[PDB]
């Protein structure tokens, strides 16, 4: 990462951006395994391998409470949500797909956002 993602401490403006960011992707299609935390009684063994479980709803909380400082921690919550969806489900399922398609959405908004930060 850039070093305004990793150094320069989210304001208020800042945060109006990620809030449109976790709006875009909870509005998404492909979002709908990651809107809520994962369901202990659809994912046998989910809490027992997932050290870090992450989620939109979790990560919603976090930005009303301005619990990020830095950029590259609100990142690592989201990169977390689908690097935790790839570890636990195989690369045919469609929880899979999910992840591959809002990842790359993310990414998509995520380079928007630094964009307009930067100016």
């Amino acid at each position: 990462e850039d070093a305004m993602t990793v150094l320069t401490p989210l304001t208020e403006k800042d945060y109006e951006g990620l809030k449109r960011v976790l709006r875009s992707l909870q509005a998404h299609k492909m979002a709908w395994p990651f809107l809520e935390p994962v369901d202990p009684n659809d994912a046998p063994d989910y809490y027992g391998v997932i050290k870090e479980p992450m989620d939109l709803a979790t990560m919603e909380e976090r930005v009303q409470r301005r619990y990020y400082e830095k950029l590259t921690e609100f990142v690592a919550d989201m990169t977390k949500i689908f690097d935790n969806c790839r570890y636990y489900n195989p690369s045919d399922s469609p929880f899979y797909q999910c992840a591959e398609v809002l990842e790359s959405f993310f990414v998509q908004k995520l380079k928007g956002f630094k964009a307009s930060r930067s100016h």
